[PDB]
């Protein structure tokens, strides 16, 4: 044993309804049942060169299995600044398929604040992300109820399971 017996998460995103970048409306209703995938960014600041968005495209591949209705969202990080157009410019980039991957607006980051508090500790407002600001794109794996049950990090080094697992017995085992 070493972390305990593994690093069970079960972190609850509380459900809420987001528009996505084809302006259409989307609610964890259509996913809360699914095991569905999460992750969040920003791309303004940037030129583009790691492989940030590219592990995403990648399991978009693999995603065609898992598809059932499973759809990996993807919510904007600062939208007042970054906007979907940014989004959209850097999906323009990273070679990527709208397909079946719902990148969020979230809108104004009072409305984003809430949500992706709760969600995932991921405001701009206050904090700026004291760790979700140089180079972070975490997986998050969002269970049926809409707990997230596995997260990664992509470029390996700082996984996210185990951190999110840590935050989730401190918290108060959640």
């Amino acid at each position: 044993h070493m972390l305990e017996i593994k690093d069970p998460l079960n972190y609850e995103v509380e459900p809420f309804t987001f528009q996505n970048q084809d302006g259409k409306n989307v609610s964890l209703e259509s996913l809360k049942g699914e095991v569905w995938l999460a992750d969040f960014i920003f791309t303004n600041c940037e030129t583009i060169c790691p492989p940030m968005t590219a592990h995403m495209t990648d399991l978009q591949k693999k995603l065609k299995a898992e598809n059932i209705d499973v759809r990996i969202i993807s919510f904007s990080v600062d939208p007042e600044n970054d906007k979907p157009k940014q989004l959209k410019k850097f999906a323009a980039n990273y070679p990527l398929s709208f397909d079946n991957w719902d990148f969020l607006t979230g809108y104004s980051q009072s409305e984003i604040e809430e949500f992706a508090l709760k969600s995932f500790k991921a405001i701009v407002k206050k904090p700026e992300g004291e760790d979700q600001v140089i180079h972070q794109s975490s997986f998050y794996l969002v269970g049926p109820d809409g707990k997230v049950l596995k997260d990664y990090n992509g470029v390996e080094n700082t996984p996210y399971d185990d951190i999110i697992s840590d935050v989730k017995s401190a918290s108060t085992l959640k």
